[PDB]
């Protein structure tokens, strides 16, 4: 597509983390999440019955996709990527296949992904999706259960507390019944999807990885795919910073994702916001190396960009504009 | 007797709880900061009652647990707990017969917070006090404040001057008769023995109205000790305000004194306010007040899920450990 | 002078707090100063022999008046006011009358006020002076000793610890021997002085107040004088914020002084920096009411503008420029 | 015996001290932040030795008091104290015969910090350990690091590649023979019994040179327990690095283990780093390490006046109170 040229020149995007984890805001029964507040269910092994109950309290009165996209646009971000479903397995769109979602399970009773997809269409911002194709703590057969020999931002990679029978788990059950169906949903509704963001597989076959690639290719012909999916199945390489000089990308497309503070999900204890000058300088450094900066905002329980995140994005923009006048 | 006088003389330490619709905004409104006082946020931004009240539809504090809150208070050596029955925004945190603008009728939560705390205290053996905003009520067309705006606040005007912008056609008596006295009767009649009563310094309240509340409390709660703030003849202990603390003055004839503070700089929960007093500051202040025969009433602003903030709990518990250490050495 | 017109249009100035208190940086023997780190000697009643000993450690290797004035200039500040001598009584210039000064008492062995006066001359910034004409904790007969019935940011207003004989103290001794002589020094050397900043007298006669007024008028004909001096003896009223609407100034000249964090002097525990947006908005509000914003920087022990102060001034400038383009 | 082995098994808790020229910059250089590691600041900004060394002329820590530091350590139940004799910047914090780039010869202070701490520990009955950077030395033309820059650091290059930019003409042997071995002999001979010895993992040091230091320490300080970091045959306790802590691995044949941490995120003092671990975090970590037979070596980065930062002292003391409370309950 002309989508390859467009990504080469896009430079700057907004990432959005939002889900049930946002209501706990980095805190559980007087104890801190790790740096990663969105991992809180794994960190404290919160039973699905309890964690899911957060859905009943999810009523973000101040959520406004128009205002979020406007902010992104004012900062010169040319695209927006959003959590359709994180490791906890809660869909932030109206999933036909699973009622564990913002639309069916919450007083809010609205499709977040829908409102953001629309807001982007009208503002002329491309629209990307993140989806956790491997881990699903809500699914009896969610991924992670053949790869716990490594430490996480929680405890185990899988829901080992609600489903403590690793040897009687089968990821295929989860892949066939939830993963592929939900990927079809998000890739079919919500119009043109410019970017697709999957996790590095731990517990899914080359087949399953190839399957998602094909499903995305068929459904969203122009959709650029994050390297994390698999060694043959991508269009741009997501760089982790220590991979940047002073994973072959044949299209020459590169993205580095970061957050303004230290968490992806909202965390009221994390006030360690990168200063405007840090945000601007990092953006400048990545852009000069032909790397897109995908900068994460973790929306708060009322659906708001935290005050200091908004302030710092806007001040970073002012510094950039000032510097482009010289 | 009122052996309640002797008990207050020796109580030394209490928990205060601020909680209401303001807690959901958590010191933030449309990208902008509340003042140090997050509970004033409606006045600060002149949030129309229609919008602010809509917060009630989002109030579902899944983790609220009066037992756990009272247990914490008890573990820190606090002998009583005082709670916001209704703050300046005029939203009742109990099941008010007289006004449906309350936690029970207006919220998914559909529960009486004052009730659960009153019970939790009974069972734990902690006295139970009440705070009520008898003068300001931003929800009431004729709420107080509208004859006293010549002075600055933690918001804008003292009264709801935005929804009700006709200062010259306002009458507080309407509000006093229809909401204030009735609600004070409610909280002073239900929820059992009330050990402490906390009113604001009147701005827009006659001597009559002040005397009326005094009498109502005296009749309903014979042993209830009353905060000086109410009125110059109408109290049992003087609440001291920081600059009134030892190294005009209102006579305390019973010798009873209380200073209220917060752990951070806000009474209501505020995400942006992480300026928690260290355990050593909490302990030292408590010790200083207690040595001058002053009770320390220390405020916790519960978060939107009904939780004591992690750093508030940590700091209370560490302050307790320092105190115990010091009482062994 | 054309100095009246110039102040009406100046809008923005840098204030500098710096002295021995800066080395303690808000901390003494494991205990915190108040919000006002420069009050630390009074707060802990540090004996003059000990506090003065800080002079032996005062070697600010990174002090650079050119760089400080450049920053001020880049932020659009049109003048710079500096502590010649704060309540602790230590002169930050080469005082003939008292060797308790940066030049004579410190390894640094340099005139701070001199270097700043020069840097301002060359950059085309006006140059103002602050001087504590009443309190002097180093002087046996320093002020404050007839007015302790009120609380301070320390303990007593006077040095009541080294000199504990209030009834045998005589401020005239201090006024004649240190105050008037030092005011003559700072008002005679260091060239044109655009602004003069005295404290509200507690313990000095109408005579003594009139005397300083006259001395300034004679020495610095065009020097605009801060209302704090006395009810007949000023050119602009210094406003304290809660005095601003929604002290008659007949020239129509107004100044409000603030700090970026909560302290005037450097305080390593005070990281409560006003955000760029707060600084810019406050400046805008004061300027719209015809009030000059005098914004304080408390230099650190090495003579540096703290990193977050510099960042926040520069970002506030970028926001202002952005807003002036619209 | 070496009853020093039994003593380390039961010691549980030690104070580490970082202090040097880097402490005066306090995590800041020309308007810019050090990394999390303020002590790396010279490498981070490639500060020429002429300039960085000039900091020595400003080093006059009027409030340094080894007695008070050791007293604090003792009150927190720390049984030993380890100190930076010389960090990567190559500045000795003792009176080195072999190199005048030291606190005694180069600074107004004109005093041996290692000496005063060694004495203070003797009198208080605390063991005394030493840290020394045997490989990196940014002051030495032939300092280590110059054959291992393919990996990222808390600064820029591992070696001083800015003052000495001729990697291909550098020879570490020059540095080892003339500065490293001589200085290790100095610190291991003066300052009395040395209980603990802390070297960096070699990058640019032969087996010979590693064995040499081992032997030198063994000869000079028979009872000195040596940190695993030195070399795979040349140690007595394994220093565990966080991700090595229980819920390849190097065998500890004596069963001796140490984990070093800091209270905030820096080893050296940093004005901008106020991210102090809470007392409850300190206590819990100590408890967890101790239960797995691991000693907690907890670092304090002294400020330019030689002071334990106020929040470091507060947090150590509050952590102690929590520990004592928990050991009564």
């Amino acid at each position: 597509n002309d989508n390859v040229a467009w990504f080469k020149q896009a430079k700057y995007g907004m990432m959005i983390h939002w889900g049930l984890y946002s209501l706990l805001a980095g805190e559980y029964r007087g104890e801190s999440s790790s740096a990663y507040a969105e991992w809180i269910q794994s960190k404290f092994q919160i039973p699905n019955a309890e964690y899911g109950n957060l859905a009943t309290a999810f009523n973000p009165l101040y959520f406004d996709a128009k205002k979020i996209v406007a902010l992104a646009k004012q900062c010169g971000m040319q695209y927006l990527v959003v959590t359709t479903k994180h490791h906890d397995g809660f869909a932030m769109y109206h999933s036909k296949v699973d009622a564990y979602n913002v639309y069916d399970a919450t007083p809010f009773h609205r499709d977040i992904i829908g409102e953001l997809a629309e807001a982007c269409q009208k503002a002329g911002l491309k629209f990307g999706l993140y989806y956790s194709q491997d881990l699903d703590w809500h699914d009896p057969n969610g991924g992670g259960y053949k790869s716990n020999d490594v430490e996480t931002a929680g405890t185990t990679w899988d829901n080992s507390w609600d489903f403590p029978d690793e040897d009687q788990k089968n990821f295929d059950l989860c892949f066939d019944n939830k993963i592929l169906p939900q990927i079809k949903e998000i890739m079919s509704n919500y119009g043109d999807i410019a970017t697709a963001w999957f996790d590095v597989p731990m517990t899914l076959s080359e087949a399953q990885s190839q399957t998602i690639y094909d499903t995305v290719r068929e459904l969203q012909p122009n959709c650029l795919i994050n390297s994390r999916l698999g060694n043959g199945k991508y269009d741009f390489v997501s760089l982790g910073d220590n991979e940047i000089p002073k994973k072959p990308s044949p299209l020459g497309l590169y993205e580095t994702a970061g957050t303004i503070n230290d968490s992806w999900g909202f965390s009221y204890h994390d006030q360690n916001w990168k200063t405007p000058r840090t945000l601007y300088r990092y953006k400048q450094h990545l852009n000069d190396f032909g790397i897109n900066y995908l900068l994460n905002v973790g929306l708060d329980p009322l659906g708001r960009v935290p005050m200091m995140a908004e302030e710092n994005l806007l001040a970073a923009k002012a510094l950039e504009d000032e510097a482009n006048r010289l």
